[PDB]
């Protein structure tokens, strides 16, 4: 015995340290026998590894393994008869179990999937429990490795190693030892012939069901034949009688349609769009209301700025106290100001802020005068002392930093409060919930309104957005059919001129679709506008974008300049439709505009499908879509209603009619409804699956089938294979024919298509399914809670104050009442419910932990009995099955033993559920305090096989496989939806293991496509050289196919895969073996028996409950069968983008059998390029284009033969060729502005505003490309940069793009667009140029010369000023010239690091080059909800020194001192003396254009040194041009360059944060092309500098590498050489 001897003295090194420790060890001794000895040494292990686990939680080891139910007869609990559980650690305190469970795991696979099967385990037992006892907190503690603190992390790998060498040594079954072996491991792709594949004895039906017809050899002669004779059979016996799918378009008849189902003649909506829609209505009227028509108000401003300061701390822990003392003092102080000057009251009022008898108070709040002095009034009698303690407790223990010397203290004088309400006559608001057109007639205005309705809308969608900003947890003072007469309702302010304002009212928090009202006020006399309903985050686009769309207005408007009379017919209306969507966004009007699409691209080519006018029809709701709807067809109408083709312009025509229809992309793509939306998926998934007829209800989920689903399956793939050739019945049912089949893998095996199988380098080389999207997972509730109540356990060493809350804000943001105020304020409001819940769930635990009925008047007999015997716990109870009134009266019991007197804050343990239920009583808030004293009243009331799969054994390991499963699942997956502009797309998410196999099909699917040719789906060549070919194809006039196949997804089974690839062979390279492809057919077997499961939300909304198939779908297997269905299997889902390559490869390998058909017939030349869903067949036919309809129809009958049925949007022509949404004509290319200048308004993700600048940067330059304009991208760079400061960052030198730019976009990176807006802010260029100078001389002295080394690399990091005079002593200069340099000053706000700010993320969680380093080695959520989270977030202190200070502090602390070089750029650049108080804010703005200077000329040539020279048609003559750079700096620039140079000069920064995941350090060392030329110094600017991000461009691609652009800006470029 070698180690068996070994054994017993390696582990004497182990400390007893607890008494089951030596009860064990002392058995293990003095007992050696091979039989018993590993299963006690396995218990061992286990046993050590749970207790420490355990230990480290304060568990209380569960010694004797029994139960649950056993454990609580113990104590005194009765018995419910729970399921039988063995815990691992079990923890009684109070009336509350800890009950935890640890494993270990090596691989995250069996980590991951045990980790779900014990919390669903743990979970199921709460239920149960809780029903009739206690609640119990379920804590799961998984380990992927063995290390503890026992033992030093040496001796467990050790005896690991031994252990299996044992095992593996000396025996005593089959997969057992294989279990045992595989868990002891480290770290271990296909090739898995280690499986058994044992039968069932029912894949053979799945052999003669599959492989039954399939034979692959084929002859050629014996196809041709055939293929003639179904060409003849076709010919006269399915076209000729007029059951074809393809027709001629006769424009007429087209027009015709368009107009009858367009131009809506049976409704009753009149010509006018401001009278039928509401919020178009409010702003005509505000528009034409104001088109045709002082220390005290900066005073009031300041004080209440303060008085919102203060009430962010909510030092008074209540809430209706705060609001009243607020309210006093802003009374108080309003009576102060109306003492004296007594031109104030209706001066700087009525003109200011201030509405009739109503006036602004804290939190954006507007209260009458009157209800606030009633509401003052109380308190007082009662409690006299209300005033003067609160005027005491703002000193102690308070901030005691407070202006309200006298405002505060003062008791209002309530007469001449009263004197100032009665002095103006109530006109409160009335807030209209749920005809004569006086219109002025759009058409026919002046060019000025049109501009003033834009910019009046672009003010009440801010209004909108900053409603969104108000504090969700805010309740008014007094709360309230189709009018209401408002008392204490918000209100935003939005300025249009000196006099008037305008004032928005709403009455609900959140971000929510509400009510508004707006009103105006000329001088101080409050008139109605109106009220409307809208969903406040769908209108960010039109913020500030009231110059971009005018902008892109006319130019669209002068596309059209060659006809002079039709521009002046079309630019209103367009005008009027843009601003129509603007103001009315839904998805329906995105689904009309895409059919308009559609509808475009048939009118302009030749051959149609006969069914598509039943594809653009979208029905109308609410009104406000006819009125579009009437405008678009109307443009259409009056667009295209010529010839075709042979015209003097058409393409005008054709790009104005493709841009218009492109305006959906100016409607957001933000599912208006949620729960809608994932309903309407689920539907989309399920509907064909039940319309075939096969899909099944819920399995075993173990690789078990009963004899009616096998049945039913094999029945569903008989069907599938059971088309024949000849009928025409199944045209558009789902299936392959086998014969048709047999001639495409037979004549591709005998390389005779344009692809063959001679390929080259060899192929083979924890969210919880059931809801996805769900900001909090029940899985990560569960385990928040149980690692709160722990912590709070283990602090008990009781009583707990209210920083409890703190804690769980550490949990769900990643990061002392400042700390807790930013990162509450960072929730959305659906992340402030789930707070909210995870609250009163961690406060009734402790509560729990810390240990009448008959108030009968009009419940408890029928409400509350029936309640809780309802859903679950009274957490999930609605306040709708039971009134509001009632739950106020039933509220009104008196104060007991369920009270106590006193808010009590400190809350010693024993009294939580009465202290916040006393809390909660003394607020508004009665439904949760109902729901308290509900649950205060107790309302919710010696083998080797089997006997070792408990302790760490990884029993659900893969070691045997079968037909349908593989040991270890059944390959779950699972459902959502992925937003898009015209319809939401669906989306599987699958687990771990199913992505593995999932990755494994399609890296070797992928690599036998990168075999092939004429794909093009991941390969850019293949992209390119079809767009080239489609380029030369429409000009030459030859035949183009744009195919687009509908359903690809749903359609497509992986029963066809399995098919055509054991039909085929895969010849190898230089060997020629045939490849066997077994492990595929397995893999894509498993997925033939995959399960799809159902949303939650979706079963809920069923179950609690318009006729739709699935719903009665639903309730038919509800329980007429079994249960609530929750998993589908079937045979046809082929998940979207999960079998995307091998779909991609079965439609190339089909698409050239149609190909070599249709040559093989019809004698033409095609060409295909597909890309998996959608394809173009480019058609070169020898020798009007009206006899090749045959063709076409036959070429789609053959499809739809195979299982590539074709929408109606395909289109056959010779005009227009589409591929990929780039479409082509005669000549040129579309640009598609619309497109690009929304994706540009859109998509504005801020979180620091260097890094908005550069994304908008790079759209602008994309937008650019496609010769869109440069008079719009300067509109967009405005925009940007006022969208910055109105954040209150305030205006920065460098900022957003420049603006008043050129076409040198080309050849020209940020950095030179940067010197540019530098150079611009200086007028006379002077100091640029002595700047400018002194560069090109340090750049020949570093060429050549006196050649320099990293020794200026010092230099760089000491700081700025000291840099650039140590430049200029360098190039050669004297204190004169550098104290004239450093003048000039711009405040830094981010000079002591970076802001500090906490966005809207999502939950559950050194200079930048370093992480784009990083990002390089390695490998749902609105827009308006973003934006206000970063202008609130950058409101707080932000800006760190020395300690966190606000922004208007810093900037308040410069003085205006306008001597003589503060003027030529005020608010940007300051002289030094007028920084004195704020210095360490300063740096010099010389500096940064030095380095941008540099980095220029280091890196697109020398000639950014010379001087700008400016130069001494018809705006329509497009052309393309290429970049002009010269690069100084071994352009190759490979990987491994950088990181060797930074090695020689930062080792510290490369050793530490850099390169821990790395393993190619040799070539990296061996000086692999290092000391680079100009890399040396070209690094350390950027290392220093934050808004340089020179290497981010030295290691990317152009992207464009080609501009087209105007005869009109290459003639208005600037000459720099
Ligand atoms: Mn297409
Ligand atoms: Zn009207």
């Amino acid at each position: 015995d070698e180690y068996v001897q070994e054994l017993k003295g390696l582990i004497r090194k182990h400390i007893p340290e607890r008494c089951e420790f030596g009860h064990q060890k002392v058995t293990f001794l003095s007992q050696v026998h091979p039989s018993p000895l590993l299963t006690e040494g396995f218990k061992l292990l286990s046993s050590l590894v749970e207790l420490e686990s355990c230990e480290a939680h304060a568990c209380q080891a569960n010694t004797d393994q029994r139960f649950v139910d056993v454990i609580l007869s113990d104590n005194g609990i009765l018995c419910p008869t729970l399921p039988k559980v063995i815990p691992d650690g079990f923890k009684l305190t109070g009336k509350t179990l800890i009950l935890l469970e640890t494993f270990v795991r090596v691989n995250p696979d069996e980590f991951e999937k045990k980790w779900k099967a014990d919390m669903s385990k743990l979970l199921n037992l709460k239920h149960d429990l809780q029903k009739s006892g206690v609640t119990l907190v379920p804590i799961v503690d998984g380990r992927s490795n063995y290390n503890n603190r026992f033992v030093a992390d040496w001796v467990i790998e050790r005896i690991r190693w031994l252990l299996i060498e044992i095992l593996k040594a000396s025996k005593s079954e089959d997969q057992e030892y294989q279990r045992l072996i595989h868990s002891l491991s480290n770290v271990k792709l296909e090739n898995l012939e280690h499986l058994k594949r044992n039968s069932l004895d029912y894949d053979e039906r799945l052999n003669e069901s599959l492989f039954i017809g399939l034979k692959g050899d084929i002859r050629e002669s014996t196809v041709r034949e055939e293929l003639i004779k179904l060409k003849l059979w076709f010919k006269d016996e399915v076209f000729s009688k007029g059951l074809g799918k393809f027709k001629l378009t006769d424009r007429r008849e087209l027009l015709e349609s368009l107009s009858s189902l367009g131009a809506h003649l049976d409704s009753d909506v009149s010509s006018c769009p401001f009278c039928n829609n509401k919020l178009m209505e409010i702003v005509y009227n505000v528009t034409f209301s104001c088109v045709e028509r002082s220390n005290i108000e900066k005073h009031y401003l300041s004080v209440l700025s303060l008085c919102n300061k203060i009430k962010g701390l909510k030092v008074f822990n209540t809430r209706r106290n705060t609001l009243l003392f607020l309210d006093l003092i802003m009374v108080n102080l309003m009576v102060d100001i109306s003492d004296s000057c007594q031109d104030a009251i209706e001066s700087l009022r009525k003109s200011g802020l201030i509405v009739g008898q109503m006036v602004m108070l804290v939190n954006d709040r507007v209260l009458d005068i009157l209800e606030a002095v009633k509401l003052i009034r109380k308190k007082i009698g009662t409690n006299p002392n209300w005033v003067k303690n609160c005027s005491k407790i703002l000193e102690r223990s308070h901030p005691e930093i407070w202006h309200h010397l006298s405002t505060l203290i003062k008791q209002p004088d309530f007469n001449s409060l009263i004197s100032i309400a009665q002095h103006l006559v109530s006109d409160r608001p009335i807030m209209r919930y749920s005809k004569i057109c006086r219109h002025k007639l759009f058409q026919e205005m002046s060019s000025f309104e049109q501009m003033r309705l834009f910019k009046t809308l672009s003010s009440i969608s801010l209004s909108l957005i900053n409603s969104m900003k108000t504090s969700f947890s805010s309740r008014l003072l007094v709360n309230e059919f189709g009018n209401v007469r408002l008392r204490e309702c918000y209100a935003q302010r939005f300025y249009l001129a000196e006099s008037l304002v305008g004032f928005l009212f709403y009455q609900k928090t959140g971000e929510r679709s509400r009510c508004y009202s707006v009103y105006l006020s000329d001088n101080g006399v409050m008139s109605e506008q109106g009220s409307f309903y809208c969903d406040p985050k769908r209108f960010f686009l039109p913020v500030f974008s009231d110059e971009v769309l005018a902008g892109m207005c006319e130019e669209m408007t002068s596309w059209l300049d060659f006809d002079t009379g039709l521009m002046n017919d079309t630019g209103p209306i367009l005008r009027l439709l843009v601003l129509a969507i603007l103001c009315s966004p839904s998805k329906r009007n995105q689904t009309f505009l895409q059919g308009l699409r559609y509808f475009l691209m048939a009118f302009a080519n030749q051959i149609h499908h006969i069914d598509l006018t039943s594809k653009l029809v979208v029905e109308c709701k609410s009104s406000s879509e006819v009125v579009v709807q009437r405008l678009a067809v109307g443009l259409f109408i009056r667009l295209l209603s010529g010839e075709s083709d042979a015209s003097l312009f058409f393409s005008r025509r054709f790009k104005y009619l493709l841009n218009v229809s492109y305006l959906c992309h100016l409607i957001t793509k933000e599912t208006p409804d949620r729960l809608t939306d994932q309903i309407k998926c689920f539907e989309k998934f399920i509907e064909p699956k039940v319309k075939f007829g096969c899909a099944v209800v819920n399995p075993s989920l173990n690789g078990k089938l009963t004899v009616d689903q096998e049945d039913i399956m094999i029945n569903g793939l008989k069907k599938f294979f059971s088309k024949s050739l000849r009928d025409t019945e199944d045209v558009q049912t789902p299936g392959v024919c086998k014969e048709l089949l047999n001639y495409c893998v037979s004549l591709f095996n005998r390389g005779k298509l344009k692809v063959s199988g001679e390929l080259k380098n060899n192929p083979f080389r924890i969210p919880k399914l059931d809801e996805l999207g769900n900001i909090l997972s029940t899985y990560d509730k569960e385990k928040l809670v149980s690692a709160c109540v722990s912590s709070m356990a283990e602090r008990f060493k009781n009583l707990d104050p209210d920083s409890t809350d703190y804690l769980i804000l550490k949990n769900l943001t990643g990061l002392t009442q400042e700390e807790l105020s930013l990162m509450y304020e960072a929730l959305t409001e659906e992340q402030v419910e789930s707070f909210n819940e995870i609250k009163h769930d961690v406060q009734v635990a402790l509560a729990k932990m810390a240990d009448s009925p008959f108030g009968v008047m009009k419940e408890i007999r029928a409400e509350v009995s029936l309640h809780e015997v309802k859903d679950f716990d009274p957490d999930v109870l609605p306040p709708e099955v039971y009134k509001e009134l009632c739950d106020a009266v039933y509220k009104s019991s008196e104060k007991c033993n369920f009270f106590l007197e006193g808010v009590l804050d400190v809350c010693p343990l024993g009294l939580l559920l009465k202290n916040l239920t006393t809390s909660s009583y003394v607020d508004e808030e009665y439904f949760m305090c109902f729901k308290y004293l509900l649950i205060q009243g107790h309302f919710d009331q010696f083998t080797n096989a089997a006997l070792r799969n408990l302790c760490f054994y990884s029993e659900d390991s893969p070691t045997e496989f079968t037909s349908i499963s593989s040991n270890s699942g059944n390959l779950k997956f699972g459902l959502s939806y992925k937003e898009q502009v015209g319809s939401n797309r669906e989306l599987y998410v699958g687990d771990l293991n199913t992505k593995l196999m999932t990755r494994l099909v399609e890296d070797f699917s992928e690599a036998v496509g990168n075999s092939m040719k004429y794909t093009c789906l991941n390969s850019e060549k293949e992209f390119e050289r079809a767009i080239c070919d489609m380029k030369m194809a429409v000009n030459n006039g030859d035949l183009s196919c744009s195919y687009d196949h509908s359903k690809w997804g749903p359609t497509m089974s992986p029963a066809l895969f399995l098919a055509l690839l054991q039909m085929l062979e895969l010849r190898t390279p230089v060997d020629r073996s045939k490849i066997d492809l077994d492990s595929v057919k397995s893999i894509l077997k498993w997925h033939l028996h995959k399960v799809v499961e159902v949303p939650i939300n979706v079963a809920e909304a069923y179950c609690i409950g318009s006729t739709s198939l699935s719903e009665e779908f639903f309730h038919q297997t509800m329980q007429l069968n079994g249960q609530i269905p929750s998993h589908i299997m079937s045979v046809l889902d082929m998940g979207q983008g999960i079998l995307h390559n091998t779909s991609d490869l079965y439609g190339l390998i089909t698409e050239q059998f149609l190909c070599y058909a249709l040559d093989l017939l019809y004698d033409v030349i095609p060409v295909s390029y597909t890309s998996s869903d959608d394809q173009i067949t480019l058609i070169k036919t020898p020798s009007d284009a009206a006899e090749w309809l045959e063709m076409i129809c036959f070429h789609e009958f053959l499809s739809s033969k195979l299982n590539k049925f074709v929408s109606p949007k395909s289109v056959i022509g010779t005009f227009v060729a589409e591929f990929k949404s780039r479409f082509f004509v005669m000549g040129e290319e579309t640009p598609l502005l619309t497109k690009f200048v929304a994706a540009a308004l859109h998509n504005v993700k801020c979180k620091t505003p260097t890094q908005l600048s550069e994304t908008i940067d790079t759209i602008c330059d994309q937008c650019i490309a496609n010769g869109v304009s440069t008079k719009i991208v300067t509109r967009i760079s405005k925009r940007v940069n006022q969208l910055i400061r109105y954040s209150g960052y305030g205006e920065t030198p460098f900022g957003a793009i420049e603006d008043q730019d050129v076409k040198d976009w080309v050849d020209g990176s940020r950095g030179y667009r940067l010197q540019r807006k530098i150079e611009a802010i200086f007028h006379d260029d002077k100091e640029t140029s002595f700047i400018r100078n002194c560069a090109r001389k340090v750049f020949n002295d570093i060429k050549r010369g006196r050649i320099f080394e990293e020794n200026l690399i010092n230099l760089i990091g000491r700081g700025g000023d000291e840099a650039l005079t140590g430049f200029l002593q360098y190039a050669g200069c004297s204190e004169q010239e550098v104290n004239r340099v450093l003048n000039y000053r711009w405040v830094n706000l981010s000079s002591f690091g970076d802001l500090r700010l906490v966005l809207r993320t999502k939950l559950m969680t050194v200079p930048t080059l370093i992480k784009t380093l990083q990002s390089k080695l390695s490998r749902q959520s609105s827009v308006a909800s973003g934006f206000i989270g970063f202008c609130k977030s950058m409101g707080s202190k932000c800006v760190r020194d020395g300690g966190f200070l606000y922004i208007k502090e810093v900037y308040s602390g410069v003085s205006a001192c306008t001597c003589e070089i503060c003027a030529l750029k005020p608010k940007i650049i300051y002289c030094n003396n007028s920084l004195n108080k704020v210095s360490q804010f300063s740096k010099p703005i010389l500096w940064d254009y030095f380095s941008l200077v540099l980095t220029n000329a280091c890196e697109l040539g020398e000639w950014v040194f010379s001087t700008v020279k400016e130069p001494q048609n018809n705006q329509n003559f497009f052309w393309a041009v290429k970049p002009k750079v010269v690069r100084q700096i071994e352009d190759q620039l490979g990987m491994n360059h950088v990181l060797q140079s930074i090695r020689r000069n930062y080792p510290v920064l490369f050793d530490e944060h850099l390169t821990p995941f790395m393993n190619d350090l040799q070539v990296s060392r061996t000086m692999d092309s290092g000391r680079l030329k100009f890399l040396d110094v070209c690094i350390a600017l950027d290392m220093m500098n934050e808004n340089l991000g020179i290497i981010s461009h030295l290691l990317k691609t152009r992207d464009n590498s080609v501009y087209i652009v105007k005869q009109s800006d290459c003639a208005l470029a600037h000459i720099r050489q």
